[PDB]
DNA sequence: TTTTTTTTTTTT
């Protein structure tokens, strides 16, 4: 119903105005109708405004295609012409039909795809896409329906909008008092937190103790580690949740039996989630690694995570940038909206490190200036904690995180406090 | 299109009033339809009018042609009607008509004088040019545009001028005296206006203020936000106007029934406008998306916003660059360019945030140069302020506000003034 | 006659000294001729003298041609014959020829420009020059002589020294004495002046000022805007001549009265312009638009310009490049050479404002390596000054001009000196 | 090109006492070439002389040769001329026809050995070469060059390296005997030679005088000048040949009838040179504009320079460095490797001019270290003179010229001297 | 050819 469409897009104002948004060059044909619509879309943009039979005609002369295209679209706008119709059939048809167009576009791209990835490597085509993005392809074919969401309305909408505050499924609560009380309630679902300490001086024993205190409440954690092991991060959690040294384990002062037993006594615990480690090389996850990760976790382990971790976001690979085609600026800021996009998709509270410059290294003070790699991080990010280590603290065991940026609250109080870092237990402890 | 040419200048005065200053017998062809408007111009030169189709054929009659030019000219005659198309595509369509039939009418002449320079001189012609009239004869056939507009002329025109100095309908008031004081009676509508500042020092806090203030007034506001949900936007314009706090929304300390409360007195206000807070993702959204959101507000409600507030330029997709074709200096500014002559389409005043670099995100100051984005924003910008915040300003919860760009008044008039904001209602609070 | 100039290069000595270095292989049509003319070339390149008939034919069999190609050079060569004419008409007809040959070049190229031009987007060439561009390229073709003047040649070319020595050309007064001394008495007709600055630091303020001061001495202005309504500058010139603040002017503190009398008074003097002020929107006017403006300008309101004002050089058209082809270097250097062609065809002063980069921002001084846009700026410019009011100049109400290329004088004279900025009355005071 | 080398070795001397060592039977052919070249060989061995073209038919008369070989010699002979060719294209062209057939030669007996390898070893020929005598073989086919100049030979070119120190084939005089003194009679070719400008010490001054006294000893000088035109600069030679002082001919003192005199006197002499200024705009013109304007003027002009005088180092630009500096030291450095590598590709005594350090300034002494181009300068630089002026030199019309880097001769001979500068015919005397 | 981030280095 080609001719329908676009006779309605020529002669009716009130057709024109709902199916118009939504119409794209991708949803009729690859002859007459495509350059039909093409010529009807150039018009609309140069003068916003429908074309009429005569501009048709006119823009037609002044084209480039051939006798065979010229013919078919002369013959094509020679046909269009308004009838007596209703706006209600129009609409709903037109919404089937692009729909179908937009499955069979999606489909044809999917075997595309499947064709393509099925051949040697140095001759598959680059810039298409892998077969990871099959089904986000298909749920865009899906979310085609002439109803967008115009927006929320402060005073229309207020009844849905105060049913979220007390609602507080948002809001997943730490463990620590003095993080619970800067944050006021815990960090929240769809964020993106991030530890900045430099090299050596925490920012992976941070991670594996919010792992663990998020795994004793209840809690599935996927520790996602691009550069050290499975069995590094596992050594350092069973540190942590055993209460039983790093050294202990190397010198081997702690025995099967004491090892089987606190093991066993967290598993009868009702209070007690899933902790799942995962490595990946250096430089070789992104954002559809992840979300591949999570779809083959849900099916094949049925784990849902709530508290996704990821070591090091200056470590993974961006999804949409070629490798070493952009500064560090502008992959590291892509990197850490893509993983925020994740984590809003899937709704859980993502955690990642980052590194500060050299000229930060072995000072006293760290500022939201010292990040490292790029100046968009602190930018999309929902919270930074700063994690300082001197040679006083050191001694004292004790580490100052400042607030760098508090989304959740101001940063301004408790801008700074010492947490009771233990090393040894990879553990954090408050000083209250 | 000559046929519609000739259709619109004896069938519509509005075209002909715009068209026929700059129209000659050269322009058309050189068969029925040069003959056509030759006794069209005969006829409006010996009447000082357009003429009609049975004076035309009258006029036709009288005149002498051959028995084919007589016969072309009546088929060309039996072919006009009113058809009535759109005046500004009218217009460019047979701009274009009379630029490419000057151009070509002046490679031939071009062609000809070569031709004949190389004749001998006995033979040559000696009313055709010599060959140094060949460029002048190119640059005037490229200054054939249609615009009989002069301009101004501050003498004979400063009654008009005058007048247009009265013409206070641009100016939109700030309910900030000091904003008010400092842009000489508020900002203006079709404006870039731009509120930079540091991370996490309260862009979107003034963004929302502002939006607060402006649906106090009476306009009508769209807040788009790129990086943050629709609904925790709501929730600061919530406590801007409900003036409670943004913790006690969440710590429960507002019960339903102050809610409704305060949520029905607001709306019992006939002061009050309308709010529509729209969210999309990072890097997927320009004037062409901002167009048709436009479109479908309009359409689904009757709000036509006064006020439009984007959350991030940065944030934001330029049109016709791709995500990551060209460099920030680029992309930004294109970006700039298009919310402006969107702001200007629409007559809105526009209002968004920009990022400052790393050099100024702890200095007492920040000046233009300290633009993290591309340096064109400031240049398609037009009200530019800055807000600076340090350890004694944060102490007094004043936040100062220094005069970046100021293209309505004089930028060093009121240079930096202190603000009274209120992290906690997401509030500015002049103070005197 | 290629066969006579191929010959008389092989065979003659005085004819090849003197019409060697003019020739080109683009002269020559595709045959045999080309191809022996490159055979020629390369062996003058390679030997530096000329070649004989057998090194020819050890060139022709030592090539890389076709049999057609081959059969053709050998022919040609065997052809070739030293003919006893004169050295006074080969020279000529050479000459002749040549200019010939350039004159067919241009016009196939034009020809070709035109057929590019009508094309749709995303199939037309790029890089290839747009239609305004081919007056230019006919401007080149008939510059082509066997005269050619590389340097200035002491003991040959000294007569034009001594005139040079003896002669001064004309100047068009200002009316600051400051910039009569740095200038040797003003400024010359067909020259383009160009008033850097940083952004809101008074590039419309010094231009407007200087249209109030040339209109003042009897000139005929003509100021073209694109970042201003036509208004807004009018205002400014009228700030500047009716002695009273732009403050006063938008809070109504003067009376319709005043200002009709004070605009009355001004008419009735003799020493009295007219000021023109036309407004075109952001890159929508090119040198062709100005020059159609001008041939109404002439007619419609038959004024002559004399001093054409563009507010900013980085907003106007090409006029010979497409947009967004070219980087900003290369479009701001075209849009400078057809303003500066413009004025000398006119026989106009035109003065200009760039704006500097981003570093000369807030800068107590600023040089060449400074521009934003392009640095083939003063290159094309004629006279070139700068604008450093940063940081305390403000206060002082002052500002200060660099003199950053001045073709008139000599720059490092009066290099730096201070320039008493009124932004109410939009003027400059001498600090005299 | 058999044909042209076996003529040329009947039928001339220097060609046949070049290129007979390197002539060997194989070279030439299996049928008329060879055979033909035996004859010469054969004469040329019986009678120490080359045949006469009817002895080289006497040789054909007189030798074993079949049907077909007798006829092919006899229609050879019979087809060689005495024309004459240039020596340089004869002796390169020979070269290459030889180097080509040798290695022909060399890959068909390489290939022959491997084909012989690949053999019954009973059966194979004894004489063939073993396979590992392929590398060695194609070097001997590679190692063919009419004449070996690769760098200069000590032991073997001694003889022509004590005509270059007689004959001082390298030095340039200075018309100044102080300069002379210093120098061991005079700068060298293919050298960078400096004058360190001090405290507003001088500016072109010195330049314009170095291009008055090599114009008087005959050389070809070339002027660029990048802060002035060429009328000014040739204005200052006037002023030094013509005796006039500088400001004497802006006001007039001197009339067209002396200054034609003078300058009809100095053409006379004979022992005068041409000067040649070309002007290019400040950071305009880097060194490799300046091979393009010698390119021009040798191939227009037939003017090749042998002194080159750029007006200002600093002014100048590096030709790949892309960012240009006003006071740069990496550009300094960069700009005078690629000027110093100009004149030694250019075989041209080059000069020009740099600042130095405000210390150098202040202080009369001027050290290297104290130097506004510091490593940059005294490094690529063969001679670097400090010209600083004081209150006392001026009153007494004198400038103290200290030599801060010789690479000519002992810096430490005559450092310091007294030079007789006039300011006003801009001219350097010497002192008693 | 400019523009912007980050880093590293070096020169003054
Ligand atoms: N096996 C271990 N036994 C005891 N202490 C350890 C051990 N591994 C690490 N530590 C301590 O933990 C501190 C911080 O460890 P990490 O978390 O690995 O630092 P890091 O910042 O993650 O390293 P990078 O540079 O970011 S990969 C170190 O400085 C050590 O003092
Ligand atoms: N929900 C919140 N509760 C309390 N304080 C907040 C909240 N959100 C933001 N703030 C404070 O507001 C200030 C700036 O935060 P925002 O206004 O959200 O920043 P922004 O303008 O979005 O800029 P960035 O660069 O994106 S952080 C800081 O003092 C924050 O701590
Ligand atoms: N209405 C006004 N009243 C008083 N002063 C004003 C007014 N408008 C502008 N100014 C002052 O004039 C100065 C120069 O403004 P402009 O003439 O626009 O300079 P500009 O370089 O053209 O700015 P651009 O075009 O945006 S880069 C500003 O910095 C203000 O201080
Ligand atoms: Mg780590
Ligand atoms: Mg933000
Ligand atoms: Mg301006």
């Amino acid at each position: 119903m080609v001719e329908i469409i676009l006779s309605h897009l020529i002669f009716d104002q009130a057709y024109f105005s709902k199916v118009w948004p939504y119409m794209d060059s991708e949803y009729f044909e690859s002859g007459p109708a495509k350059n039909t619509f093409k010529l009807i879309k150039s018009h609309v943009n140069e003068y916003h405004s429908v074309p009429s039979i005569n501009a048709l005609n006119v823009a037609l002369e002044n084209s480039s295609f051939t006798e065979t295209e010229y013919s078919g679209v002369k013959t094509l706008i020679s046909k269009l012409a308004d009838s007596p119709e209703d706006h209600s059939w129009l609409v709903k048809e037109t919404e089937k039909y692009v729909q179908q167009r937009a499955m069979f576009n999606a489909t044809s791209k999917i075997i595309e795809i499947q064709t393509n990835a099925e051949l040697p490597p140095e001759k598959r085509n680059k810039k298409m896409p892998d077969v990871g993005a099959i089904p986000d392809i298909m749920r865009q074919a899906l979310s085609i329906s002439f109803d967008s969401y115009v927006g929320h309305d402060w005073m229309d909408d207020y009844e849905a909008r105060w049913l979220s505050y007390m609602n507080k499924a948002r809001k997943v609560p730490f463990k620590l008092r003095i993080l619970n009380k800067i944050t006021k309630g815990g960090a929240e679902t769809g964020t993106l937190n991030v530890l900045m300490a430099g090299v050596n001086v925490g920012k992976s024993l941070g991670l594996c103790s919010l792992a663990a205190d998020y795994l004793q409440l209840g809690h599935n954690v996927l520790y996602i580690s691009m550069q050290m092991a499975e069995e590094v991060c596992a050594k350092r959690i069973d540190a942590n949740m055993l209460d039983v040294s790093l050294d202990d384990i190397d010198d081997g002062h702690i025995s099967y039996a004491e090892y089987k037993g606190k093991m066993e006594k967290w598993r009868e615990k009702s209070t007690l989630g899933r902790l799942i480690v995962k490595q990946y090389p250096t430089g070789g996850a992104d954002a559809n690694t992840f979300r591949s990760l999570l779809n083959e976790l849900k099916l094949k382990k049925n784990f849902v995570p709530t508290i996704i971790i990821v070591d090091y976001l200056g470590i993974c690979k961006s999804c949409r940038i070629r490798v070493y085609s952009e500064n560090s600026y502008t992959t590291v800021k892509a990197i850490a909206e893509e993983l925020r996009a994740l984590a809003v998709e899937t709704e859980t509270v993502l955690w990642t490190a980052a590194q500060v410059g050299k000229q930060a290294w072995d000072s006293s003070d760290v500022n939201m200036s010292d990040i490292a790699e790029s100046a968009g991080l602190p930018a999309t990010a929902d919270f930074m904690l700063a994690v300082i280590e001197t040679e006083e603290l050191a001694a004292a065991e004790q580490q100052l995180i400042k607030q760098i940026k508090s989304r959740y609250g101001d940063k301004n109080k408790w801008n700074k406090f010492l947490m009771g870092v233990q090393k040894g237990n990879q553990k954090w402890v408050e000083i209250e």
